[PDB]
């Protein structure tokens, strides 16, 4: 027999973790990971509060009005698992742990001798602007620590599509008037 | 008496909505709102699957090992409600519905005669680059439809802090080599 109290404690823990995750500021990197991890744990609890509940109906024998609902839940959870697998594949592609932490649709990526820069980015654009110097590379507020120079070619990675951007112009302090800040402009390649 | 089946159906609905929300692409505006709305509904269900469960313990009389946990849940939910109120206050401040849709920490905002542009932004930076022309204004991949010119002063809004950025240089196609694309550079004001 399956006691009902396990379902109650599981849903209580799920509520705790969901509420904790919903109020975490996503500003520093360690904040990004921890919150993400919490979601992962919460996801597991969700499975619990689903699967155990389903087992309860197995004890009840009233699965007829809920078999379709539980099948839909499992299908959506499988889709989420496939999404996580795609995220890991993207991480392997760009060789960085940033795509796990951020939820951006696209990632501007480029590899160097010592480091591989990965930066979140929302949507594909004709031009991309990279800002260097406060030194660090910032795009749309997302920041990566400076370790080397930038290559002439950068790649926008997604789940399925990849785009190439080539450096066209570089703006210095004198041409812009902003001290200790340099701008790099990349344009998409059509071929 | 409170039947247990309501808790089961509530947790099933909560699982359905959580799983549906976790697999929605955040690319188009209507996708952003709907997903957000789903979360809202899911949040309500969470309260249900908490509050009803608490009431069950009221029938049980075993609130002693869970009163602190439920108090923590309610405290976190109150914090989330205050966060939603702050989001609405930010919406009223910038006069746009974008901050409801996006989860960005900061928002670049500026008002015109006919429209008030609001664009998500991750963190405060010394310089901000605005890209115009494919016409639209894009920052970090986030896009707003063109309706008028840009003002010399823009404001980065947050929950509590506001920053000012002034236009310093404007880069045209000739100076950059990128056709039909214009760049605007804004620098922070210290005073």
């Amino acid at each position: 027999s399956l006691p009902f109290g396990w379902l109650i404690v599981g849903v209580a823990l799920l509520a705790v973790f969901q509420s904790a995750s919903k109020i975490i500021t996503l500003k520093k990197r360690w904040q990004l990971a921890l919150s993400k991890g919490v979601h992962f744990v919460c996801n597991l609890l969700l499975l619990f509060v689903t699967v155990y509940s389903h087992l309860l109906l197995v004890a009840a024998g009233l699965e007829a009005p809920f078999l379709y609902l539980y099948a839909l839940v499992y299908f959506l959870q499988s889709i989420n698992f496939v999404r996580i697998i795609m995220r890991l594949w993207l991480c392997w592609k760009c060789r960085s742990k940033n795509p796990l932490l951020y939820d951006a649709n696209y990632f501007l990526c480029w590899h160097t001798n010592c480091y591989d820069y990965c930066i979140p980015y929302n949507s594909v654009t004709s031009s991309i602007v990279i800002t260097s110097g406060d030194h660090d590379y910032q795009i749309g507020g997302y920041t990566e620590k400076w370790e080397s120079g930038v290559k002439d070619c950068v790649v926008l990675h997604s789940y399925f599509t990849s785009d190439y951007y080539q450096l066209y112009s570089t703006q210095l302090s004198t041409d812009t008037g902003v001290e200790h800040v340099t701008f790099f402009i990349y344009n998409k390649i059509v071929d």
